[PDB]
This record gives C-alpha cells, sequence and structure tokens, in this order.
C-alpha cells in the first residue's frame, strides 16, 4: 500500500528520486524552462550535474516527509504552506504539481514493482487541491 510504498522509494530514493524527475522532464518539456540549466542535456549527463542529483533527493526527501504525515493521501494544510511559502516555487502554478504526479504515477504503473498506483494518483490530486486552498494559483 501507500506506507509501505514509501519505505520501498526511501530504500532507494536518490535512484528514484533521478529517474522519476528525468521521466516528468522528458514528457514534459516545457517543464524544463523552470530550470533553464537543463536544457541541451542527456539523462546521462543531467545525472552527473550537481544541482540535479542534490536538487532531485532533496525534492524526493521532503515529498516523503509530506506522504508519511499525509492522513488517508490528503496532506497536512502546514505541508501544503511550506510548498507554497518556499521563494524556490513563486511563479508555478498547481499545473506544475499535476504533471510531476502524472509522471510519478505512469513510472510507478510502467515499473511492475507491487506500488498502489491509485493511491500515489490520490495524493497528487488531493495535494494540488491543497496547494490551491493555502494560496497557489
Amino acid at each position: 500500500g501507500f506506507k509501505q510504498d514509501i519505505a520501498t522509494l526511501r530504500g532507494d530514493l536518490r535512484t528514484y528520486a533521478q529517474d522519476i524527475f528525468l521521466a516528468f522532464l522528458n514528457k514534459y518539456p516545457d517543464e524544463k524552462r523552470n530550470f533553464k540549466n537543463y536544457v541541451g542535456k542527456s539523462d546521462q549527463e543531467l545525472k552527473s550535474m550537481a544541482k540535479f542529483g542534490d536538487h532531485t533527493e532533496k525534492v524526493f526527501n521532503l515529498m516523503m516527509e509530506v506522504a508519511d504525515r499525509a492522513t488517508d493521501c490528503v496532506p497536512l494544510a502546514s505541508d501544503a504552506s511550506t510548498l507554497v511559502q518556499m521563494k524556490q516555487h513563486s511563479g508555478l502554478t498547481t499545473g506544475n504539481f499535476e504533471k510531476l504526479f502524472v509522471a510519478l504515477v505512469e513510472y510507478m504503473r510502467a515499473s511492475g514493482q507491487s506500488f498502489d498506483s491509485q493511491s500515489w494518483d490520490r495524493f497528487g490530486k488531493n495535494l494540488v487541491s491543497a496547494l490551491s486552498s493555502a494560496g497557489m494559483k
């Protein structure tokens, strides 16, 4: 289920975080506009850049804590506030977050490990709702 999936991703989080963030940047090429320093880089070149492995590990470190504090795949209002208020996440919309979770769910489905993909899709939809409620466009 959802709780076990968190421990599964945590067991190899730098590998999952990189493979899921590239799946995201390659399904939605427009999203590399937000990074600018990821443009004209193949997946193997990105996997050798410092602000890629470090950044993607930090995203997933926090995303698992948000998932771990969730009730029934609904994130805490405080966690939604923290993603909204982050000086890093100003001039993003809920659509940026919506696209990441489409990529993570599709990753999980085509992985043939026993992830609860339905719960990650609910968690994504619920997080995007809470980011709205907390003030994000």
